[PDB]
């Protein structure tokens, strides 16, 4: 089941997401899966300014860059601190350890954290090419937490923030598509013309690894919050 809520713009969609989030908490949600990127930024702002209280709750993020500490300003840990956790801390917030000595031990660890704390509500965006998290076209639907080689476009974009070419992460530790699908409820937010092709492929195309988001067709409880421009093809 995929319900679609069509909204005017990102501001409106973010407010709908907030109301839905509050309701899930009121009805007992305890573990949240969180998103990075620009998609959830207005949602996070609304949460920071709200009366929500995450003190008895757990959060789990999808990804961290290999080679970055949680204190590094380019890390997803730091992004989450700035945008959410400084204002609204959780009982515990998990992200992969980018500094892990053994990346295979770290991927196994993260899978076990997901088993220990199954996610009640996952907030998600969609990529222009229908990627989900760091899972690009071709990713197996069976994938659990895994090491991802960043796309060259991503590396080029991120390079602008480092010394220091040797310092630019080339990999991430990322929740896989099977990992993400385990959430009891998924809220996918998509805004702008740039997302329209991906949204149409997700909703109307075949289920195929060429379109990572297409696996969401098979999830029992996905709600799509899409503005008019992102929803143009559905």
């Amino acid at each position: 089941s995929m319900k679609t809520i069509k909204v005017k713009n990102k501001t409106e969609g973010s407010k709908v997401a907030f109301r839905m989030l509050e309701e899930e908490i009121t009805f007992g949600a305890k573990t949240l899966g969180l998103a990075t990127g620009s998609t959830p930024l207005e949602l996070y702002k609304e949460i920071r300014e709200s009366h929500l209280d995450f003190s008895d709750m757990v959060s789990i993020n999808l990804d961290e860059y290999v080679g970055l500490s949680a204190d590094d300003k380019q890390s997803y840990a730091y992004f989450m601190k700035q945008n959410l956790f400084a204002a609204k801390p959780f009982k515990k917030s998990y992200l992969p350890n980018g500094l892990a000595a053994d990346l295979a031990k770290e991927t196994e660890y993260y899978d076990q954290i997901l088993a220990q704390y199954p996610i009640d509500l996952q907030i998600l965006g969609i990529g222009r090419n229908a990627h989900i998290g760091f899972n690009e076209p071709g990713t197996a639907f069976s994938s659990q937490t895994h090491l991802v080689d960043l796309t060259p476009s991503t590396i080029a974009a991120n390079s602008r923030f480092f010394e220091k070419a040797e310092d630019v992460p080339k990999q991430a530790i990322s929740m896989g598509l099977a990992s993400i699908m385990s959430a009891k409820m998924i809220l996918l937010m998509a805004f702008g013309e740039e997302k329209a092709e991906a949204v149409a492929a997700m909703v109307k195309g075949p289920v195929t690894e060429e379109i990572p988001a297409s696996i969401l067709q098979t999830h029992p409880k996905v709600i799509l919050i899409v503005d008019e421009k992102a929803g143009a093809g559905i």
